[PDB]
């Protein structure tokens, strides 16, 4: 009994048990901001050598920083708040991580028990207002209880597909004393032949299959050996290898086998091999529908495959509630994708050529590159060459890189024409789209990974949200490198307006600050890149320094991002680059616009 | 029937519907942001001319601008965006607008209604996670249904207690057209016995009163005719008058029955005489927690004064929910309470002179002033004094002065040391105590009084959480005036830290921008005031400005706001002002810093 | 069952899929899970709450549930109001919590009390809630509710004592003088040493004695 019982944290305040919890769980970071609820929790964390504290300028930068710094580290975000409106100020990172699989840890101060329920002073129901963006919350109620609390938020955070929790401390928690003695397992933290038989069957229909593709997305990334087993699969079984946006890097796309990525904006070339392929293996990717098309019309020669009983869909999937949830599987394989990826391997048959099946892809490959308006003598840069600037630069460097970006435009050109090699270097923000966490996600990706460049691909309506969050990064020591793509509009809003709204841009063009003043005022480097012979030395410029630094670039406007998969057609139907087609655009634009676009 | 039906909406689009339902509800001003998911209704307002729209930088900013607009007009601040993280981002504003009674109409696009529960692309269950911080909501699932819902929006939003309300659009619902007609009702917007015996009674009890006061708050603004009455009321039955922060302005504080702000940091003459009046009139004010002090311990006079049948408390209130929730009122009058004073006053005998208790109410006015440590030569400006000098600039112009604030020490010193005599002049966050609000409440209110001067009073932690709305109030025309009271602290945290946690500051230092080269990037002129000699000068510069303006003025570190009642005593356990006390305080921060604050 | 059982006592519900049920065990768990198991704040209320029974010239025990939920209830219920000289009446739950036999019985209070309770009650300066909430059935309306232990509260001289486990039933109807915070048994053995022992109260339960002859049921 005295063997299960442990008396050591007799005599500390829950702040203190807190702090010691941290370190008990290998936090090394805490992102947060102070306030009279969660002061004994901040108290008890004074000059605290055991973690690096990050103070952000708004909660929500804090939240986006935690999740930039779990999606670079593959540890969980631990975020500090106080209750109210720092609270509520974190809500939009909780469903930004909820959506894109990011360990979240929120701890938020509240109100003391003994005020919950009366309209108290900076009392919000974040229990309540969180629930549906969190995959678990609690609110504390003793301090007896706080340990085993902060264990089940880790272990939930960070098993099944992870994702963030909130936990709740109420200000007389915190600073109450535990008096009795808890668990001793409180302040510790932490196949099926069902499943073995679907992978066997799941085998069996791979080793079928004439035009296999390997559709590969996050859940890859969220164990160190996933993308060297995809490596050896696709090696093996000769697959060829499509990503999510969320999967960029899961794969070295420099390789042969690599279409780029999958979806309303990817390649024509992936979005037709999986439209014909016999045999999809789906690896730790949810059907999104950005990625699908129009789901009736999906992979119909898998589909038909799967009926004649030779070929469909392999879905390699952590989350139950995502099995045949948007497509039916043909074999489940519940589980962590790379673990069951072990035991599916060995069963597969080696493959030495594919010769009709790769003569396709190859010629899909060839007819559909990322194609664009060049520049012209005098014209702006284009944001596509912009995107193939920095890529080809920053490889240059004996150094990891890691890219965030913003939403919209920037972040298709920025997902299509870097070159992806290696995992966790994609941070984006995909199944919410927040605007404005480039910046901060950058931040938290530098402190993760000090030795790393980590650039933030932006857009200037997305940087205009979070830019106040540059003083966080010098405050923090953090040398990030956000590149402002500057076409002075919301431009995927506007490519949406030209296509389906007649020109017609309904408050879609938001007025920039001076972006080179502002870095001065932030205590950041400034470069502005205004033409074309500016661009290359710019970029240099811009990759060689040693602080924070912002570089704008004036990029062409009113340009659409193709491809593009329309909602409602299938992923094979898209629109396509054409000189002529974007020529007559330019002038049916100037025209209805009587010149102002 | 054919005169019940009304078909003139039939060939619109959801879109078109909302625009003209804006139109018929007198909305003069939105506040948004666009996205893929409100396009319809963005395509419908393209270039209308029947309101002006506000493009803020974040949602954030759209929705504190429409609180702002709000309190500053009497009408419901209108608010519209996108779905998912625009959805989200208001979260934090309409949990603002609910603890401060603040009518917001939110309309939120969402995902199509064949999209909803799939994890779709930019969908939040927005109604799940806004339903504990609105006083309804609502997602509207035909298109059909759309007027009666948007009615129901206004009509909720404005009666009863004010406060936010949320409409969800699903985007097929907005883009789909009305084929049939409708109930004309929906296409257009719109004294109980037992009260009048209640009313009674406590006139009856007034009329017996020796030691009345008046207890006043936000309430008595939401009626024109609200501090008319007050006013009339206090003259003809001869009682001195308290405010909450939110009453500030409900009466003339030049009068002499003004007893100011009472509470936490209120004066100690008001704290005193509530807690020795026999008679207390609560006119819509909610008895918040930073208001009675301790609870059990709050107005002690009139308790006993009820049980003796000879005093106690009349309650105005409007809202059920806030009758008997924190004090038992002797009687409770429900329903508007300028309304229900035009029933009382005459009902309430006239009082000439009441000798013995206006001697104690003005020795205690005399003996209980705001002191404070005033400048010394060469000291930095105090804060308490920079709020004084512009209160005595800003009332010699000839147009109406509306201020609005951060939260901290800032907003403190601005509520004691301003003299407001105006309705609806003083604009802060006071239940969820929202840093950030003050800049883009100021657009907000700009907006709706554009022959105001308009003063954010702001902290600098509070001002850097949104500055990014700076370029917003350039692009909208407002020219509003920013006051940053630069103490490069956050102030009222480090307060706590001083009394309660022995000097020790823990992560409440945010470094701050260059905020006069912050204020050319954003195209806004900057004043900057570093010394007791350029106040006067300066703060005439800033309100003399005709464009929008950053004051930056360096003020005093590490002063307390004084009076205080610290958490726990009663109202009238105050601490006061004291010379040697804070020379001391300084002495011994300086030893325990080791010479760092 | 720890909740169950402990603060309030009250219902859980446990949901069981039939999967989880039918599927076996196949790794350890941590053994703590495999079995089952005064504040110094606390403390000064109740001494302040002894020195308020002290002054009442007219006390009265209004007990309720919660004095049943220990088996040494009843016991410390008698013992309180035998040292002090204190009638007792209890809700409709606290029935069988007191000897209704004894002389100091009032019997049940409430919409259908006995009229002696209810009278005692409305004219008391100090009332003992042991276990019991102030349910709408009992209060009749609240406004009008116990006026001489309000006004004794007011003059430093009475009010009303709540020994109750469940901080939310605590100020929830009535504002309690002294909230005595916890197991009202365990507190109960801390209170009555403070308490001093009475001999007789003879206007009180003169009183008390004519409300009972003439509000028989
Ligand atoms: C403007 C814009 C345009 C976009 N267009 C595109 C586009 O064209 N193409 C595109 O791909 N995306 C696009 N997106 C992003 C898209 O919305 C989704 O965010 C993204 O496709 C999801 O990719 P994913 O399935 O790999 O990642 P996730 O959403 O994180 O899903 C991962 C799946 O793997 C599972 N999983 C997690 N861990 C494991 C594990 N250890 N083992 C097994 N399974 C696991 C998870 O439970 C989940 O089901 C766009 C986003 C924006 C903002
Ligand atoms: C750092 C900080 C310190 C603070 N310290 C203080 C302080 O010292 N003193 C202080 O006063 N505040 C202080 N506050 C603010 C405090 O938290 C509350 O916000 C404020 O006191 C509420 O004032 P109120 O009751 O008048 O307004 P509200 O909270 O809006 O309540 C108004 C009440 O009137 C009712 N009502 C509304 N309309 C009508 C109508 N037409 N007729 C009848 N009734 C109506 C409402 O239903 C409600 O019950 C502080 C805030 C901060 C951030
Ligand atoms: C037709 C009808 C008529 C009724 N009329 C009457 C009437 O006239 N008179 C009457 O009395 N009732 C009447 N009732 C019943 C009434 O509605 C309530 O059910 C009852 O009065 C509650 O009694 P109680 O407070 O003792 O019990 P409970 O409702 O169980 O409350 C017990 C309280 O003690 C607390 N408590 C529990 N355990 C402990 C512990 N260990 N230590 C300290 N505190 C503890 C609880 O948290 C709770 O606050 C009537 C019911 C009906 C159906
Ligand atoms: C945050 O509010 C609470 O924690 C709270 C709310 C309701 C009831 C009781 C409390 C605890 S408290 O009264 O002691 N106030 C407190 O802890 N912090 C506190 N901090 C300030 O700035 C740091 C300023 C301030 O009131 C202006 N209150
Ligand atoms: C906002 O998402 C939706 O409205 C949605 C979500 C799930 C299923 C269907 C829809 C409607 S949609 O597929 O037609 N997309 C849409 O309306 N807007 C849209 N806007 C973009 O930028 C303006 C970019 C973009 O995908 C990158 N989608
Ligand atoms: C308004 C909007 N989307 C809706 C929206 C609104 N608000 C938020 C917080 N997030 C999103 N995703 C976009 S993508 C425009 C982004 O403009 P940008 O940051 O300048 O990027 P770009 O011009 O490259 O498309
Ligand atoms: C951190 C904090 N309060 C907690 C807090 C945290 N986060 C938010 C969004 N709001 C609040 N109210 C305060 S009041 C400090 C404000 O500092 P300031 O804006 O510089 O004002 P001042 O220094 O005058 O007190
Ligand atoms: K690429
Ligand atoms: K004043
Ligand atoms: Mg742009
Ligand atoms: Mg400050």
């Amino acid at each position: 009994k005295e063997q299960l019982m442990d008396d050591s944290f007799i005599g500390l305040t829950g702040g203190e048990i807190f702090h010691e919890m941290m370190l008990r769980h290998k936090v090394d970071t805490v992102f947060g901001y102070a306030g009279g609820a969660i002061l004994p929790v901040f108290d008890a964390i004074y000059n605290s050598d055991k973690f690096k504290f990050v103070l952000p300028r708004h909660e929500q930068g804090a939240g986006h920083m935690a999740e930039g710094y779990a999606r670079a580290s593959g540890k969980p975000g631990v975020v500090l708040v106080t209750s109210g409106p720092g609270a509520t100020n974190v809500i939009t990172p909780m469903a930004d991580a909820l959506m894109d699989g990011v360990p979240l840890v929120v701890f938020s101060g509240q109100v003391p028990t003994t005020a919950i329920g009366t309209d108290a002073f900076q009392e919000a129901d974040i229990v309540g207002i969180s629930r549906s963006c969190t995959k678990w919350n609690v609110m504390v109620k003793n301090v007896a209880e706080l340990p085993r609390r902060i264990n089940e938020a880790f272990e939930i955070a960070t098993t099944g597909r992870p994702g963030p929790v909130l936990v709740d401390l109420p200000k007389d928690v915190t600073a109450s004393i535990l008096r009795e003695s808890i668990p001793i397992n409180t302040t510790l933290p932490s196949v099926s032949e069902f499943t073995s038989e679907a992978i066997k069957r799941a085998a069996n229909i791979l080793n079928k299959a004439k035009k296999p593709i390997i559709y590969a997305g996050a859940g890859i990334l969220n164990n160190e050996q996933g993308p060297k087993l995809l490596k050896e699969l696709a090696d093996k079984a000769n697959i060829p290898v499509t990503t999510t946006l969320q999967g960029l890097g899961a794969f070295d796309q420099r390789d042969p086998k690599s279409l780029d990525m999958l979806g309303m904006h990817g390649s024509a070339a992936a979005n037709t091999a999986i439209q014909n392929a016999d045999c999809i293996i789906a690896l730790g990717a949810r059907f999104d529908d950005r990625v699908t098309g129009n789901i009736s019309k999906f992979a119909p020669e898998a589909k038909l495959a799967a009926s004649e009983g030779r070929g469909g869909i392999l879905h390699f999937e952590i989350s139950p509630k995502n099995i045949n949830k948007v497509v039916e599987a043909t074999e489940a394989i519940e589980g962590d994708v790379t673990a069951n990826l072990q035991s599916f391997i060995p069963l597969v048959d080696s493959i030495e050529n594919r010769p009709e099946w790769f003569n396709k892809i190859n010629e899909w490959k060839k007819k559909y590159p990322y194609s664009y308006q060049l520049e012209t003598p005098g014209s702006l840069i284009k944001p596509q060459t912009l995107i193939k600037e920095i890529s080809d630069q920053a490889q240059t460097y004996n150094k990891e890189v890691i890219v965030t970006t913003g939403v919209g435009q920037h972040q298709m050109w920025a997902a299509q024409h870097f070159t992806w090699t290696q995992p966790r270097t994609m941070i984006t923000s995909g199944g919410l789209g927040t605007m404005g966490y480039g910046l901060p996600a950058a931040i938290g990706a530098q402190v993760a990974k000090p030795d790393a460049i980590v650039i933030d691909i932006d857009g200037d309506a997305s940087f205009n949200m979070t830019l106040t969050e540059l003083s966080s990064a010098v405050q923090a020591g953090a040398p990030i490198k956000v590149c402002v793509l500057n076409n002075e509009e919301q431009g995927m809003v506007t490519q949406w307006q030209s296509l389906f709204y007649e020109h017609r841009y309904s408050h879609t063009h938001q007025s920039n600050p001076d972006f080179m003043k502002l870095a001065e005022s932030m205590n950041v480097k400034g470069i502005r890149i205004t033409n074309q012979q500016e661009l290359k030395s710019g970029v240099k410029e811009f990759l060689d320094a040693t602080e924070p630094v912002l570089l704008e670039v004036i990029v062409e406007k009113k340009v659409p991002v193709l491809p593009m998969v329309p909602a409602g057609k299938a992923l094979d139907d898209f629109i396509l680059w054409d000189a002529e087609v974007e020529k007559q655009q330019n002038d049916l634009r100037k025209e209805r616009t009587g010149g102002k676009y």
